C-alpha cells in the first residue's frame, strides 16, 4: 500500500520568507516595549524595496528602518552583486492604527482572559507519531536542507552560496491502520542562488555530499533516489530581484507541508489576539499532546471563531482511525484539559514574549523550543 | 459518528480579494493582446493605495491605471464615505521583466507542448459526491452567502450594504464508509460593511431573512442553528481602510474551505506556466472526473513538479476508503487518461483565454463554466 507524498521548504533569503521574517521582527520590536501591542504588519518585497503596511496600535517606539535593515543584514543580503543590499534598499512604511470598529469589539474594556477572537476563522492542528518531533518526515527534511545550506553559507565553507533557496522532498510511505510509516526518499529537489564563479557540476556535487548526505538519514536514501539539484542550471538572479515576496505566502511551508489541513490564515506579523496564529499554535499543542499521551498515532484538530467571541464556535477531532477512543471521547478529553479562549491561550503559551522572528523561517512547528511544542500531560 | 466542519468565504470588497481580482484583471488584460504573456503580478492594498508589483514579460500594452480603477469601480468602492474610491486612490506600479535565468530554463526555445514547470511545487485536487458540483457543502454555502449580499447591494434592495464581507458556515456531517453526508447547519457567521444610517437589529433581520434563508436549503436549518450576524456590532470602517490586503492570502477560500489539502501556491496573477495554478486546476479536473466516473465518492490527488521539468515528479491518489479499486489501479486510470505536463494542460483547459478575473472571487472550483469543472470521460 505504498504511496508518495511531497513537501517543500524555502530558505531565509526566499522573498516570501524575507517578508515573514521582517513582519515578525516588527512584531518582536513592539512586544519588547509594549507586551499588549496590537500588530497586523504585512511586508512586501521586490527589487530594491521593502514596504511595511498594515495596522499597529502600540505604545512602543520602533525604528522601522533599523529593524528592517538589521533583518535583511542577518539574512545575508549585503551587496548589489547578490541582488539586494540592506545598506541601500528602499524602506517604505505605510502603517496606521487598528480600526476602532475592530478594537471596541475585540478587546476594549475587557479583562485579558475575556478578550474576544480578533477575527472569524478556522484553524487546524496536526500531529503524527512518524518522527520524534511528531511531524511529517517530508516537511522536516525539507526544512533541514535549507538550514544546512544557510549554515554552510554563513560559515564560509561554501562561499558561492547565496541566501535564496528552495527544497522539495518526496517520500514513499506505507500505511499501518491509519498511521503512516516513511520507507524511502523517492525524489529531492534543491535550487539555491549562487555567484558567478562556481561551476554547475561542483554545485551539484556539493549539494549531494555536503547538504543532502549531512541531513538525510542514510537508511532512507538508495541508488534509485532521484536528484534534481540546481535543475534550472543557472540561479544567479535571486532574492527580491528575481521574484516578488509577500508576508503569508508560505503558509503550508510554515505548518505541515500539505499534511493535516490548513484554515487559510497567515502567522507572521500578527499578535496573539489574531486567532489565525494563536489558535493554530494551540491546536498544534492539543494535537501533539493527544499523540504523546498515547491516545492516537495521527490526529487532526479543527477550531473556529467569530470576531469578538472568546469561546470557539466549533471543535473537531479526526484520528484517521488510529485511536481506540472515539472522537467524541477525545473531544471530552480536550474540553477537560484545555481552555481555547485566546485570553487563556496567551497565558498557557506565553504569547507576549518577543520570540516570533525565530518562527518565521524553518517552520513554526516541530521545534521543541516553542511552548506549543511542549505537550500538556492529559487527565483522562 | 457526527462531526462538525467549518469553512469561510469573503466577498468582492474584502481587501485580500480585491488584490486577487486586480491581479487577475491585469493577467486578463495581457492575455487579450498576447496569449503567451508571462505574468506574476502581486497586488497590495491599504488605505488609499493599490501597488502592483511582480514580473511581466509581454507584448501587450496595458493601461494599468485603467485596469485597476475599473476593477475597483466594479467592486463598488466609489466614494470616500465607503473608505475607498477608484476615482481618487493612489495606483503605484513596480513591474519588471521576468528573470532571464528563469526564462531560459522554463520556456525559451521550447515548443509549447514541452514547456517546463515554471517553478517547483506541490498541488492538490479534491472532489466529493456530497453536492452536485462535487464540492464540500461548507465552502459552497459560504460563497453563496457573499454572492447573495453582493446581488442585494448592486440591485439597491439593501442600499446600506457595502462591498467588504465575510461569511463562515459550520455543518454537522455523518460519515458513510469514508464518504461524508451533510446533516444540518450548526452555526453561521456573517459580517458585512454597512453605512451609518441602518440600525443593528434591522441589519441582523435582513441577513437572516433576505440572505441566509434565500441561499441555504431550509432542510438544513432548524431552531437550534446558531447565528452570529454582525457579531462585532459595528462595521462601518472596512475595505482597505480597515485591513491591508494582499494577493494570495485567501488560498483556502479559493479552493476547498479546508477540506482536501493545499500545496501552498496562490492562483491569482499567474499565467498557465505557473503550475501553482494550472496543475491545481488540472488536479481538480482529475479528481472530479474520478468521482463523476463512479470510481470513488471522495478523492484527493497530489502532483508535484521541479522548475524546468515538464513531467510531474510524483502523482498520488487518496480515496479515503471510498473506492473499490486500489489507489494504484486509479493511478493507472489517471496515467491512461491525462497528460499532466503544463504544455498539455494549457490545451486541454484553454488556459490562455482571459477568463481569470471571474475566478478571483467566489471560489475557483465548483462553477461549471470553467473547463476544469467539465469532467473528462474516463476509459478504464
Ligand atoms: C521561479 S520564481 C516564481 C516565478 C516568477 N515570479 C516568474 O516571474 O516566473 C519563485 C522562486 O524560485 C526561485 N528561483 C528564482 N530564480 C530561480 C532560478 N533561476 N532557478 C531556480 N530557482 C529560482 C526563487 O526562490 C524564487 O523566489
Ligand atoms: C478583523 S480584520 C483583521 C485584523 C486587522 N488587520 C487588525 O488590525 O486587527 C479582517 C477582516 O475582517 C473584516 N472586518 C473589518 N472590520 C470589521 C468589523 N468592524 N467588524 C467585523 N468585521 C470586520 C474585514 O473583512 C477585514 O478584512
Ligand atoms: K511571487
Ligand atoms: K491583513
Ligand atoms: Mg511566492
Ligand atoms: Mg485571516
Ligand atoms: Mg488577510
Ligand atoms: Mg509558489
Amino acid at each position: 500500500g505504498v504511496f508518495m507524498f511531497t513537501s517543500e521548504s524555502v530558505g531565509e533569503g526566499h522573498p516570501d520568507k524575507i517578508c515573514d521574517q521582517i513582519s515578525d521582527a516588527v512584531l518582536d520590536a513592539h512586544l519588547k516595549q509594549d507586551p499588549n501591542a496590537k500588530v497586523a504588519c504585512e511586508t512586501v518585497c521586490k527589487t530594491g524595496m521593502v514596504l511595511l503596511c498594515g495596522e499597529i496600535t502600540s505604545m512602543a517606539m520602533v525604528d522601522y528602518q533599523r529593524v528592517v535593515r538589521d533583518t535583511i543584514k542577518h539574512i545575508g543580503y549585503d551587496d548589489s552583486a547578490k541582488g539586494f543590499d540592506f545598506k541601500t534598499c528602499n524602506v517604505l512604511v505605510a502603517l496606521e492604527q487598528q480600526s476602532p470598529d475592530i478594537a471596541q469589539c475585540v478587546h476594549l474594556d475587557r479583562n485579558e482572559e475575556d478578550v474576544g477572537a480578533g477575527d472569524q476563522g478556522l484553524m487546524f492542528g496536526y500531529a503524527t507519531d512518524e518522527t520524534e518531533e511528531c511531524m511529517p518526515l517530508t516537511i522536516i527534511l525539507a526544512h533541514k536542507l535549507n538550514a544546512r545550506m544557510a549554515d554552510l553559507r554563513r560559515s564560509g565553507l561554501l562561499p558561492w552560496l547565496r541566501p535564496d533557496s528552495k527544497t522539495q522532498v518526496t517520500v514513499q510511505y506505507m500505511q499501518d491502520n491509519g498511521a503512516v510509516i516513511p520507507v524511502r526518499i523517492h525524489t529531492i529537489v534543491i535550487s539555491v542562488q549562487h555567484n558567478e564563479d562556481i561551476t554547475l557540476e561542483e554545485m551539484r556535487r556539493a549539494l549531494k555530499e555536503q547538504v543532502i548526505r549531512a541531513v538525510v538519514p542514510a537508511k532512507y536514501l538508495d541508488e534509485d533516489t532521484v536528484y534534481h539539484l540546481q535543475p534550472s542550471g543557472r540561479f544567479v538572479i535571486g532574492g527580491p530581484q528575481g521574484d516578488a515576496g509577500v508576508t503569508g505566502r508560505k503558509i503550508i511551508v510554515d505548518t505541515y507541508g500539505g499534511w493535516g489541513a490548513h484554515g487559510g490564515g497567515a502567522f507572521s506579523g500578527k499578535d496573539y489576539t489574531k486567532v489565525d496564529r494563536s489558535a493554530a499554535y494551540a491546536a498544534r499543542w492539543v494535537a501533539k499532546s493527544l499523540v504523546k499521551a498515547g491516545l492516537c498515532r495521527r490526529v487532526l484538530v479543527q477550531v473556529s471563531y467569530a470576531i469578538g467571541v472568546a469561546e470557539p464556535l466549533s471543535i473537531s477531532i479526526f484520528t484517521y482511525g488510529t485511536s481506540q477512543k472515539t472522537e467524541r471521547e477525545l473531544l471530552d478529553v480536550v474540553h477537560k484539559n484545555f481552555d481555547l479562549r485566546p485570553g487563556v491561550i496567551v497565558r498557557d503559551l506565553d504569547l507576549k514574549k518577543p520570540i516570533y522572528q525565530k518562527t518565521a523561517c524553518y517552520g513554526h512547528f516541530g521545534r521543541s523550543e516553542f511552548p506549543w511544542e511542549v505537550p500538556r500531560k492529559l487527565v483522562f
